[PDB]
């Protein structure tokens, strides 16, 4: 009954006769399944975890320059030299500046100069490769028990969590008291994980095209890298200036964090917060129910009377939910329930919370049902003090 | 002699007869002035200071969100409320989320929710208005004294610094021993300081168009602001998400420092380093020299002989500089100097360091001159041991 209240809720039924139904689950979605003489079940995808992906590449988005050093020669004395030209942590550039008596040389002319500065990354983002085969999904299965506190309860302590791995065969789920259900889920698509990259910048994350990702004009490190200091193409976050031929300067280019966010505007978002998976694709599972059975079909219709404990309320999909309490001494018994026409002559609506049964004299029971458009009567209990509640839909 | 060595050096002469010459100075530039019976002078613009300009607007480029709070109502219960909706430091957004039994409401439906978070700027940039009227320029005037250590000496302790303010009348400069010169400088143009804004992001600075600046999609504060917390349009660095109608989130948009740098690529740069003014416009000054006079026109040509102390060297503009020392007993006397043709019959070149005079037996003297293209002889001193140095130009 976890789904009652969610608006992105889908109602699914199987092929008449068969005991297998196919459903699709996406974060933020909810699915209510039904089948002849089978308990109604609610399904919700709680999490999508990718177990250790490959780091295609690592980009620097904010850096710092330090230990600037420089060397220079006089006209006709060749190029200057710095050992830092070999230290892969440093970025360098050669250039010319004016020279002559006033600054040390015997000749006036252009003399070589070389400037180097240590480049240290302060913030970085990673591109990872995800393969469908290894994506674990956590799904919560909550059956329509009618339990006092189950309507829309997200605590998860009414449902049964199951972990599923796409290409790791069938998964078995034991629903206490109802039997056992089976799920065969398919990874295959929503999108292709070969030409796409999962990009992570702290708690934010998107799925982007490989090409686009590989063409980002930022300093980088190969996926395999550990040291995290020998960045390739540091020049992309650096700027060398020698405007008047007097001296050469180097300055960092400033955090690209936002520029990135701005360029990722049109990209598929995965999550903005630590534990708020937004999208993840559509998970398809085939549900087997031959080993699933209704609960209490050994009972007899109660004979006593009921009291409305929580007035009839309509959900965002036209179904109604009501909560009644038994006052009869029948103990474990089936609750009489039917939706009749204005004159109580013919039956018009169906139960979603099929096989409503009391379990304890004082444990109220929730019943979801689908009345017909227009007028109808909700008849609860049997004759002596039988509840006859009128309702109008949509 | 400060200019000897700089490549962006310009040689300027006045209208024959007049004693007024016009020059143009720009950072990274140098100007050598000459005039009949007047000392040759070198001019260099050392600094451009804008005295307390007006802050047109202040933009936030990096922010932080904190103290997130939220309020919500049930379907049909109207809008939620937070006092932070009035606290100008907070950014807020109203929205809907699903409600029903499982999360507190008696009815299932869409209920109002409102979310607020405190927005605190961590880094910002300012746009300032510069008025030509109030721009102070520091200029160093260094005359061609021929002093042993003056060639290309940037120490500034050979020159005379003068501060100039465009529309504050004429400025008087006293050149020790040479008299006094006068400068009348004009602010008027390079560009229109009305439709342009000086933008500063730490030590970096550009001149940009007012419109473009005012249209930057960032959070701002009016120029006059002091508090620095009641940012207008905070929504531009913030993002509210309510993808599944379950709850609403807010996340900062990330430093725009680099994006700004990137958008400022084609803009006019003023400086990248704390004290490295790159550009500043072209400063025009009219130089009056009627009160300026040569030094030592009471002396007689030396009669002794000279020794070359620093061999003839050519500058990047075809002039040559030489340094000689006197061995004669003439004390304060004019140095005989001329550039003759191959046969020493006719005169061909001019002195830049006009009126070369010894001052102390042992103080070497530097002379800059402009020999003719091709062959020529540099004749120094008189007959007995007269220096006859051959030279070839360009
Ligand atoms: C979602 O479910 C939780 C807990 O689920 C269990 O609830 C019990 C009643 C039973 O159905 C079991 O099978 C479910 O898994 C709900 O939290 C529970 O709330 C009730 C009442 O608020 C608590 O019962 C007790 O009531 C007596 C009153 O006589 C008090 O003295 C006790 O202190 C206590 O409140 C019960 O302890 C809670 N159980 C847990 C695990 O916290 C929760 O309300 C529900 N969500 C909604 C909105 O329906
Ligand atoms: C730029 O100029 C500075 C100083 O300018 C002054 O220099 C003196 C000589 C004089 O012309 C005065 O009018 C100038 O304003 C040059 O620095 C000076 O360097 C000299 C020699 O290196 C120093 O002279 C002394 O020499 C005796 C040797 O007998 C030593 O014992 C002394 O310690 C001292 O070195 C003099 O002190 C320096 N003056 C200053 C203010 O530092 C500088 O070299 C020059 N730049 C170039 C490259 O030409
Ligand atoms: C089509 C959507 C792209 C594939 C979705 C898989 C990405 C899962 O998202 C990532 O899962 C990690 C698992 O530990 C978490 O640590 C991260 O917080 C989360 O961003
Ligand atoms: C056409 C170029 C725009 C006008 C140039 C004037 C800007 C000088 O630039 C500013 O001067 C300030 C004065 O204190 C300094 O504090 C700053 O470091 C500097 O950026
Ligand atoms: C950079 O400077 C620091 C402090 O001056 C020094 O300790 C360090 O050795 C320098 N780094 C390198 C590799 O030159
Ligand atoms: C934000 O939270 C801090 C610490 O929890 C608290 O001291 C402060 O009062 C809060 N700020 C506001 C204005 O709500």
């Amino acid at each position: 009954m976890r789904c009652i209240g969610i608006s992105n809720r889908d109602f699914v039924e199987g092929v008449s006769g068969g005991s297998w139904v196919d459903i699709v689950l996406e974060h933020g979605s909810c699915v209510t399944t039904m089948a002849k003489n089978k308990p109604t079940l609610d399904f919700e995808l709680i999490k999508t975890e990718a177990k250790q992906p490959a780091t295609l590449r690592k980009y620097c988005i904010e850096a710092k320059l330090t230990n600037t050093t420089t060397e220079s020669r006089c006209p006709t004395q060749g190029e200057p030299t710095l050992n830092e030209e070999q230290d892969k942590r440093f970025v360098c550039k050669h250039s010319m500046v004016d020279r002559g008596w006033g600054n040390g040389c015997g000749l006036f002319g252009k003399g070589g100069i070389v400037t180097c500065a240590m480049f240290t990354c302060k913030k970085n983002m990673e591109g990872k490769i995800v393969q469908p085969e290894n994506l674990e999904y956590t799904v919560v299965i909550t059956p329509h028990s009618g339990e006092e506190h189950a309507v829309g309860n997200d605590t998860g302590k009414h449902g049964k969590e199951v972990k599923i791995t796409p290409q790791s065969s069938i998964t078995e789920a034991e629903l206490t008291g109802y039997g056992t259900v089976t799920m065969e889920c398919s990874p295959r698509t929503g999108l292709d994980f070969n030409e796409m990259v999962l990009l992570q910048m702290k708690d934010k994350a998107w799925l982007v095209h490989r090409q686009w990702f590989l063409d980002l004009p930022l300093p980088w490190l190969p996926g395999a890298d550990t040291q995290g200091s020998n960045w390739i193409q540091k020049e992309t976050l650096v700027t060398f200036k020698n405007p008047h031929a007097k001296k050469q300067d180097v300055v960092v280019l400033g955090s690209q964090e936002g520029a990135m966010h701005t360029a990722l505007t049109g990209a598929t978002e995965i999550q903005m917060s630590s534990g708020n998976l937004l999208f993840t694709g559509h998970l398809k599972c085939r549900l087997r129910m031959d080993k699933l059975q209704l609960k209490g079909m050994s009972y007899s219709m109660c004979t006593g009377k009921f009291k409305v404990v929580k007035e009839i309320a309509e959900t965002q999909h036209g179904t109604i939910v009501i909560r009644v309490q038994y006052e009869g001494d029948g103990s474990p018994c089936k609750i009489p329930f039917e939706i009749m026409d204005l004159e109580k002559r013919h039956v018009l609506g169906r139960l979603i919370t099929v096989n409503p049964i009391v379990t304890e004299k004082d444990s109220p029971v929730n019943i979801e049902a689908e009345p017909p458009f227009g007028d109808s009567y909700i008849i609860i209990g049997v004759e002596p003090g039988q509840l006859k509640l009128n309702w109008f839909k949509k």
